[PDB]
């Protein structure tokens, strides 16, 4: 028993991390096969960032403008192209340490592991959620750009995130591995609102099921509710609407605990209306929303990779 | 910016994990050189666990009673010995994937990364603290025994923890890699009190410095305090005494923020006496005590491995 914010084991991703330098800018890239993926703003000067013409800037770069480094093996770049907001550097060596992998785009409310890197070297690994407003609450310092987010399913690394930038609120924005931003953001230095964040309701319910699996069940009540009447209370507390598809994805946890999803909804309704009255759930004084139903099942059933 | 419970990158440890079977019992071992370390209770039956005579039980085992498995490479055991509460299986193959490493014993309040494993395969990685009462608040299911805790310093894995057992409160107990339990526990199935847990004061202060580094500084006040008068208030809230050595280890964070350790103590004093008045610090409604001063520096300075 116990319940922790648990990341995926990171070894497979560790062996794909490299250092990419262009001019004065050094950040991280992802070395899969003979390709290094990194944020396209590696090519920019401080002055270029106000409204970069990335097509023109890249046209003025040659292969030898890009220094790629795998620890010491100084990779030779033989090609460069741009896909959306990511640069792809063809190199003369295909990464031996290349794991099996896909590139996927996660949905708001889904979770992933971030391998935070500096200079192509891992600092640490942590879990987080894609927020409904398509930001993530990461831990990223200058030089962290090109750090990636990923999930592992069987033996296959699904890359879902590459880090590009920090908003003035201290939250983080980036792209999938085809270089499309999550959310409304563009890679230029302008004020860009993230828009209203909401609480990931399906995930709060998942974590309440986690609490029950772990014998912490004080918040269970005799009341029940319809999905509609639940959503009327939840919308008042800036919670995301709960959909039938969310109710379906909570089924496993419902089945395991014998608590119907709408009875857990009735529990969350009272927590929202009353607060916790200085009690805690799985050590927390706040309702936690960065565990998916699958995270709870993974962790409470000991799924391995 | 941002501040997350961050684990060490786990790849180096991943390649040391193996499956150890003795009779009906399968758990994890740590494969370093030609030695596999695992909990000695792998040799026990359900009935043996009331008061096992581990010397006599081990004497009745032969090398071929122990099935060691690295994925599929079925390791042949050529020796078995006992050191305190850990079994050492000499094998015919030394692990190629063997990283550089030490075995260390951490102090109460220090943190480490746990690589949770089942059947010699990683499930996930998370951070936790050795509690003052020498338990850890882990996430461990049946089959997790032999999962290890570790830190990385330069390129050297310091192993500090091997998982043995769960207390009826849902907290966890284990040994260092010389097989000595943390805390008063013995590997037999008897009621064993953990004793009073306390809040890791030096770590709360470290996390308040983290909050200031991240622009969350509402709790800073004009008041100050002596170390003694701080400890008079803190002892009332079941906080660990703060020592001059703790004050010294907070020096870096004091220097970086220009807030004297005793001025941060004066901030914590009011938080304890008043509570947070429904405010939060780095997203939390509770005071967090599972970051060390070095964790805050590591994470706020982007130290890599
Ligand atoms: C990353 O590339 C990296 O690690 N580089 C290695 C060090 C050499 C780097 C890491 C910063 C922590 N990312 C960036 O430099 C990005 C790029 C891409 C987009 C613009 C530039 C600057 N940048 C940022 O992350 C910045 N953030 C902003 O500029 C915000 N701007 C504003 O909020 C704003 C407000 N008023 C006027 C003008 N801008 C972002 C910009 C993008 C939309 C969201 C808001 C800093 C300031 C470096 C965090
Ligand atoms: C671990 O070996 C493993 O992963 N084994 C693989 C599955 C085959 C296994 C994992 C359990 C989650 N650990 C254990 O089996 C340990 C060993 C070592 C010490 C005794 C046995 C049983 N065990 C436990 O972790 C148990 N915990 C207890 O028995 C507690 N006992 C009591 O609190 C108690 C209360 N009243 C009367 C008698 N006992 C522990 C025992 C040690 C001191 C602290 C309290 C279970 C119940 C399996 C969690
Ligand atoms: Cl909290």
């Amino acid at each position: 028993s116990g319940f922790r914010k648990m990341a995926f084991p990171s070894g497979k991703v560790e062996g794909c991390m490299v250092q990419v330098t262009c001019g004065t800018t050094t950040l991280n890239g992802l070395w899969l096969d003979d390709v290094v993926y990194c944020p396209r703003h590696v090519i920019c000067t401080s002055e270029d960032m106000l409204n970069p013409n990335y097509e023109d800037l890249l046209i003025r770069k040659s292969n030898h403008n890009f220094l790629v480094q795998a620890g010491n093996v100084q990779l030779r770049v033989i090609g460069h192209s741009m896909q959306n907001c990511v640069l792809k550097l063809k190199v003369d060596t295909a990464n031996p340490k290349t794991p099996k992998y896909k590139f996927v785009r996660i949905q708001p409310g889904q979770t992933f592991s971030v391998l935070a890197c500096y200079n192509g070297s891992p600092s640490g690994v942590y879990q987080c959620a894609m927020r409904p407003n398509f930001t993530i609450k990461g831990s990223f310092l200058n030089g962290s750009c090109g750090s990636v987010g990923f999930n592992i399913d069987y033996d296959c690394v699904s890359f879902c995130y590459m880090h590009h930038m920090e908003l003035p609120t201290g939250v983080h924005a980036g792209t999938d591995l085809e270089g499309n931003f999550y959310g409304p953001f563009v890679d230029r230095q302008t004020a860009q609102a993230a828009g209203t964040d909401t609480t990931i309701t399906v995930n709060v319910l998942a974590w309440l099921y986690a609490a029950v699996i772990n014998g912490d069940r004080w918040f269970l009540n005799r009341f029940t509710t319809t999905l509609n009447d639940f959503n009327l209370v939840a919308m008042k507390y800036n919670y995301e609407p709960l959909t039938q598809d969310h109710v379906d994805i909570l089924g496993p946890l419902s089945a395991q605990t014998g608590i119907a999803v709408l009875d857990m909804c009735a529990s969350l309704k009272e927590l929202l209306q009353n607060g916790m009255n200085g009690r805690t759930i799985l050590g927390s004084a706040l309702l936690e929303d960065e565990f998916t139903p699958f995270d709870v099942v993974r962790q409470c059933s000991g799924v391995t990779f």
